[PDB]
């Protein structure tokens, strides 16, 4: 009986942070308590000024990761602020029955709800915005992110070997499909509600006008890069809602991803790239061994380069030779 | 000696639907029989009443799975009745030689063939009609379904524990590439010739008009909704013979997945979206924990909800609260 | 010290063959010497004519396949000729550090560099071009190919059973993306830089104007098919360096198959068709049971008999009725 159970609230942290946690805990199940509020508002998403009216869990894309341990309850209370045009709710992966809790939390503008459900099934999982005929719009328009379910004595690989991360950083893919005018250019809507017919005619095409992590290009760049060290094991989590993903990271690995996600299964090793199921977060492990500026990126190279769906990990530390070393530099082919 | 063996008729019935079997059987390896029979026909696929100039394996898209065991025989009939316009033949996947099957079914309208093969592997298997020169076409126009050859032990986990199900669901899902006029209507065809040059011109984008369950969009709601009760599991097995896809039960989960369709594999478990590669089929067990209308769907939500990849399962049975509960119902923002 | 370690030079050659190399080996670790030169050329790609302004590493679509094994170190020297208009690179998916050795390969025409690293992980991993603000372009240009990593004790089932073949075939799949003109035709350019801007538009697009196996439609077929023979064992390396594909065997299956491509996971048997993830390579093992020519190809069937992702494989030897037999030829529906 859950109402028994002690009741913990959590406080959540943006992208591409994810909030404190234990690996393994020597804690029994707990009801973890988490509140979201929906953001409507128009992004900019691009170095040209391309807007997209876009709708966010906590002002975020994605919205934040909440972590809790196999067994424990999930209790969110999602707020939907008069301030937004829109209804919306919540369908969680890792949660049984109601359309993954949308039944029971369809929210008008002004309006909050309580959904409990038992996460009884370790792993990441998406959730998403999902009401009642316009599912993909509300997706596409930023409306997803990660709940991970660690299991209670943490991660393990195929023979039971305890497996742990230093920090964890959270990636959610968006496929976003601006519409434009007859002058070719990206039309720039004065409302959410204004950009919802053209915004449809572009999904149908199936091709999105931009791919981005983290809601822009070059949201995980710059000043925004991830960070690490050599000696330091990451763990990337890596979300994509509505389409198919192949995270890869360059002068990397994977070491041990869960592709599909979900953490009773055997993981794989040394995956040059692996593949993110549209509708689904899934999760490498990675160890660092050199030092420089990493490209983490989709490897359909023209997703990630021509349309968005890349990012840098900025990593200090001591170069290895043996790993790798030039032995002549460039210089003219020899006589 | 395959001649020497028991002989077993085996008649076939509609999708979604699949004729009764045994998953762990006693019997040895039999040769059994089963016929099927093109219909070309024209058929209405959306609601607007699009029709596509489609062809079948016994009236309907996809084609009647087919159940053996491994170490059986399939002894298939082929015929092309007089009234159809092409030729055809049928290519197994789940069968070894002669392309499948089809260098040895090649059958004009007026015709008929019988090819034997052994099933000496487990796993779901595409077959599909591939005529030389006309292949992509004859695919996409609904010439594909499933041979389902079961371990003779039945369905295992990976730690070799026994697999039942109550009841298997069959899903083919089709990509279909309808013409426009200039006018940017659907083009509606007298014969299935007439929409062949038309169609391979649309094919070539690359970008489906509509992409169905079954047929047709909502072939599987309604009254013709899949249905289960709590407690109950099920088999689902889902077909793409041409394109990929990713189902996903919304408010449930793939308990054990077999994505790649080959039953000497050990399944994954807990799946919250799988993977069914185009030219190929995948099954998925699920128990079902909660009562209420399922959406099961391939998890593009821009293919599922606006091009037509989604269906329902309704499941009769007791909510369970400990699953999930509503704790505060939709109400105002505390002021 | 890898200094101190044995050197050898290692003669490539052109696929779809793959050099010379042991499977398991009783030797230790060395410095295995390769060079490639990139060659920039004009391509005719298809029946039609039409041309590619192509990249590529010596002048073969895919480069040819370089084969270690695991533990050995990897040192190539990368050679740009005077001739060459645009600066190259080198990133290898099997190495560590510096963009998978990108960084530390740039040659501009007239140059040449050599890069070493430690081949630590078993299994295929693909190599490209990866010229800074330039990676698109020059990866579906044709600069590709695949690195081999064999276990030192060669390949294993996931019972640790050894698993030999006797003929390894190397596939490179390309995604092509040739400009047209106002009149509809393909583009034919003088040099590669005014191909240059069409080409990025049509990348834009996420469409392919073709898809070939190894530099055109129809490069494996003909007096150019793959060949075998009944009882011999085959490993097919399949890379695609910028788009999923989902190679299969008509008529045949993935005997055992590494789809990630990393050899030090257990393979799985019986497939009908796998998925190489864009970005990667990945290898299959069939043995032949059946004569006849077979085609190898992308099951997205418009991609392989539309846009050109098919080839074929001549086996000769003798037919096996217990595996396939026409019991009725094609003949009159009995009246
Ligand atoms: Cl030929
Ligand atoms: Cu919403
Ligand atoms: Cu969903
Ligand atoms: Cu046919
Ligand atoms: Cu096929
Ligand atoms: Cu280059
Ligand atoms: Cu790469």
């Amino acid at each position: 009986d859950a109402d028994k159970l002690p009741h913990t609230k959590v406080t959540l942290v943006a992208p591409p942070q994810v909030h404190p946690h234990e690996q393994a805990t020597k804690s029994g199940p707990k009801v973890v308590e988490f509140t979201m509020t929906i953001e409507e508002k128009k992004m900019v998403i691009d170095d040209k000024g391309t807007t997209l009216q876009a709708m966010t869990f906590n002002g975020s894309m994605p919205g934040p990761t909440l972590v809790v341990h196999e067994g424990d309850y999930v209790q969110l209370t999602l707020v939907n602020p008069a301030t937004n045009a829109m209804p919306h709710n919540v369908d969680f992966h890792g949660a049984t029955g109601a359309l993954g809790g949308a039944k029971l939390t369809n929210v008008n503008p002004g309006e909050q709800a309580t959904l409990r459900f038992k996460a009884d099934r370790s792993g990441t999982f998406v959730y998403h915005c999902a009401p009642e005929g316009m599912v993909p719009w509300h997706v596409v328009s930023g409306l997803s992110g990660t709940l991970m379910v660690l299991p209670r004595d943490g991660l393990k690989d195929p023979q039971g070997k305890p497996l742990h991360y230093d920090r964890a950083y959270t990636i959610g893919e968006f496929d976003l499909y601006i519409p434009k005018g007859p002058d070719g250019k990206y039309k720039d809507y004065a409302t959410l509600a204004e950009s919802y017919g053209d915004t449809v005619q572009v999904m149908r095409t199936l091709t999105p006008s931009h791919i981005v992590f983290n809601g822009k290009v070059g949201a995980l760049t710059g000043a925004n890069a991830l960070t690490a060290k050599v000696g330091e094991t990451v763990l990337l989590i890596h979300s994509q809602a509505n389409r198919d993903t192949r995270p890869h990271l360059i002068g990397g690995h994977g070491d041990w991803v869960w592709e599909t996600g979900k953490f009773a299964n055997p993981p794989q090793r040394d995956l040059e790239t692996w593949f993110i199921r549209g509708g689904s977060a899934g999760a490498a492990l990675y160890t660092f061994k050199q030092p420089g500026v990493y490209a983490y990126l989709n490897h359909n190279l023209i997703e990630a380069f021509e349309l968005g769906a890349a990012g840098h990990i900025k990593v200090e530390g001591k170069w290895n030779d043996d790993l790798m070393k030039q032995i002549k530099a460039p210089a003219p082919i020899p006589r």
